[PDB]
């Protein structure tokens, strides 16, 4: 019952790191411009490619159980990243017109999802991690 946050660090790094994003990212998201913000997105893309990976890793760190509905938590935060990335895609082109606050909100709505979908990502993983603790730890 030691500090195991060496590998899951990177992994609850990323989560968290790219959820802090999903927030803090929507506030300067208002003022970020269509060049700064066209990235800004695709950081917290690019992220998830990593997390991914960085999941892999993490599958082997958790107990068998949480090894499914990991893989398919995966494609679920993936899933709103796709349709987040597309929302800026027009945001960018939607925001030089007027409706921009309009089309930025949306984004905001889906911020708020991400979080708890980034979040019942590891919380599945919190609840298998624990499935080791109470049974039988090894080192």
């Amino acid at each position: 019952m030691a500090n195991l946050d060496r590998s899951n660090d990177k992994v609850y790094e990323n989560v968290t790191g790219l959820v802090k994003a999903v927030i803090e990212m929507s506030s300067k998201i208002q003022p970020a411009p269509p060049e700064e913000y066209v990235p800004m997105v695709k950081e917290v893309g690019l992220a998830l490619r990593t997390l991914l990976a960085t999941v892999d890793e993490s599958l082997p760190v958790l107990p068998a159980s949480t090894h499914r509905e990991i893989e398919m938590a995966q494609k679920l935060l993936n899933s709103d990243l796709a349709e987040l990335i597309n929302k800026m895609k027009l945001a960018q082109q939607y925001v030089m017109t007027s409706l921009q606050q309009e089309y930025k909100k949306q984004m905001l709505t889906a911020a708020h999802a991400l979080a708890v979908d980034a979040k019942n990502l590891l919380d599945v993983i919190d609840q298998a991690r624990l499935k080791m603790i109470s049974q039988s730890r090894p080192h």
